[PDB]
C-alpha cells in the first residue's frame, strides 16, 4: 500500500524574492550587502527576475502543483511614493503563467526585506510608518486579483530576533525593548492587511515553529523551555486573536483580527537551559543535538518535529500548511530521505485529523541564503552561479513523482521511510 495524500493536497516548492530574483537594488539588504556590513556576501541571485519563464516551465515539468513565492515591496516602490508599473506587470505576468500552467500560488507579502527608504524612516519600529505598509497593501490587492492564498509576513519573530535582539540582520539592533515594539507593529500590520484583503482573499501568516526542548529533565530547564516556546511561538500567534501582546515593560493592545491559515515553517529543534541573566530573558538556546548526522549549518534532522509543530499549531482551529521544510546538503540522497520521512509525519498528522492542506519544500532551487551566502544548497534544483543553469537533482524527480501521483509508493517507503508505525 502506498502512502496516499488527498487529491486537493498541495505539493509545492518555495522561494522568496531577494533570494532568487537578481539585482534587488531598492531594499535594505542590498544596501548593507553593497557597503559590506553583514550583509557580508552579495547577490544577483538565481537571476530569476530574467529567467522566471523557464523556472516556471521547469516547475511545471517536474509535476509540482503549487509555488510559494514573495512579492518584493521595494520593487513596487523603489522610493517614497514612486510606484513602478514594470515590476507590477511582471509579477502579474508571473502569476498568469502559474495559473495557466495549473500551479496554485501562495504569495508572501513580506519576506525579511523592506524598501530602503522605509527602513530609513525606522521601519516597523515606528507605528506611523504603517501608513506606507497600508499603501503597499492597497496596491497589491490589485496585483493579486487571480490569487487565492496570501500570507502577510514570513516568519515575523525570526525577523524581530535577527534584526532587533540579535543584531545579526538589518537594522543590526540589540534591544529587547525595541524588538518587542516591532513585533507589536507586525501584528498591527497583519491586522491592517487582513482587514484590507480578507474579503477577496484567504489571508494567513507564516510562522517558523522550532521544536523547543529542555536541555535537561530538571524543572528549572523544563520551565525555561516552556517560557522560551511561549515567547518565540505562542504569544505572538495568540495575539492575533486576543489583541494583547506582552512586551518587556508593556502589554501592547492591538485590535483583534484573524488569519485564514497558518503556514508552518519547520526545520529542526532547539534546546533551552535556564540562566540568571534577565537580558537573555533567563534562558540560553542551543541547537538540539538529535541526529548523529548534521546539516550544512549543523542542524539535526528530526522528522517527528514536524508532526509536533503541526499539532501545536492546530490549537488555533485554522487550516495549516507546511510553508517551508528543507535541507541543505551536498548529499541529495540525504534530501530524498529527509523529504520522505517528513512527509510520513505530515501524512500521520492528516491521519490523526489535523487539517494540513499542503507541503512546500524549501527551495525549488539553491539560492541566496541570507547572511550565510550561497554555500548552503537547499534546492531540489541545483543552480550554476556562473551560468544560471538549472540542473534538477534526483530529489526533484522523486518529489515530482510524489506530487504528481499524490502518493509515496512502496519502493520509496522501504528505501528511505521510517519503519515504526509504518505510514
Amino acid at each position: 500500500m502506498p502512502l496516499k495524500f488527498p487529491e486537493m493536497f498541495l505539493f509545492g516548492t518555495a522561494t522568496s524574492s531577494h533570494q532568487i530574483e537578481g539585482n534587488n537594488r531598492w531594499n535594505d539588504w542590498w544596501y548593507y550587502e553593497q557597503i559590506g556590513k553583514l550583509p557580508y556576501r552579495s547577490g544577483k541571485a538565481c537571476n530569476h527576475w530574467e529567467l522566471y519563464r523557464d523556472d516556471i516551465q521547469l516547475m511545471t515539468s517536474l509535476g509540482y502543483n503549487a509555488y510559494r513565492f514573495s512579492i518584493e515591496w521595494s520593487r513596487l516602490f523603489p522610493e517614497e511614493n514612486k510606484f513602478n508599473e514594470d515590476a507590477f506587470m511582471k509579477y502579474r505576468e508571473i502569476i498568469d503563467l502559474l495559473l495557466t500552467r495549473g500551479i496554485t500560488p501562495l504569495v508572501t507579502l513580506h519576506h525579511f526585506t523592506s524598501p530602503l527608504w522605509f527602513m530609513k524612516k525606522g521601519g516597523f519600529l515606528r507605528e506611523e510608518n504603517l501608513k506606507h505598509w497600508e499603501k503597499y497593501i492597497e496596491k497589491v490587492a490589485e496585483l493579486l486579483e487571480k490569487v487565492k492564498l496570501v500570507a502577510t509576513f514570513n516568519e515575523p519573530m525570526v525577523y524581530v530576533m535577527m534584526g532587533y535582539l540579535t543584531a545579526y540582520w538589518p537594522p543590526f539592533i540589540r534591544s529587547p525593548f525595541k524588538a518587542f515594539k516591532v513585533a507589536a507593529n507586525l501584528l498591527k500590520a497583519h491586522a491592517i492587511a487582513y482587514e484590507l484583503l480578507h474579503g477577496k482573499f484567504k489571508v494567513g501568516i507564516v510562522k517558523n515553529i522550532p521544536i523547543i526542548l529542555p536541555a535537561s529533565d530538571k524543572e528549572r530547564d523544563r520551565k525555561a523551555a516552556e517560557k522560551a516556546d511561549n515567547l518565540f511561538n505562542w504569544h505572538f500567534l495568540d495575539a492575533i486573536w486576543s489583541g494583547k501582546y506582552r512586551g518587556v515593560f508593556k502589554t501592547y493592545r492591538i485590535p483583534q483580527s484573524d488569519a485564514d491559515f497558518i503556514g508552518v515553517n519547520y526545520y529542526t529543534a532547539s534546546e533551552v537551559r535556564h540562566t540568571w541573566n534577565p537580558l537573555k530573558f533567563f534562558f540560553e538556546v542551543k541547537l538540539a543535538d538529535i541526529s548523529e548526522r548534521k546539516t550544512q549549518m549543523g542542524w539535526s534532522v528530526y522528522p517527528k518535529g514536524i508532526y509536533m509543530a503541526l499539532k501545536k499549531a492546530s490549537r488555533y482551529g485554522r487550516p495549516l500548511y507546511i510553508t517551508e521544510n528543507g535541507i541543505a546538503t551536498l548529499d541529495d540522497e540525504w534530501r530524498v530521505e529527509f523529504i520522505i520521512q517528513h512527509l510520513q509525519y505530515v501524512h500521520k498528522a492528516i491521519e490523526d485529523g489535523l487539517d494540513v492542506r499542503g507541503y512546500f519544500y524549501w527551495s525549488f532551487m539553491d539560492n541566496y541564503e541570507w547572511k550565510e551566502g550561497f554555500g548552503p544548497r537547499f534546492g531540489l534544483v541545483e543552480v550554476d552561479y556562473q551560468t544560471f543553469e538549472r540542473r534538477p537533482r534526483k530529489s526533484a524527480y522523486v518529489y515530482g513523482e510524489i506530487a504528481r501521483s499524490k502518493e509515496i509508493k512502496d519502493e520509496l517507503l522501504k528505501r528511505y521511510g521510517l519503519p515504526e508505525l509504518q505510514l
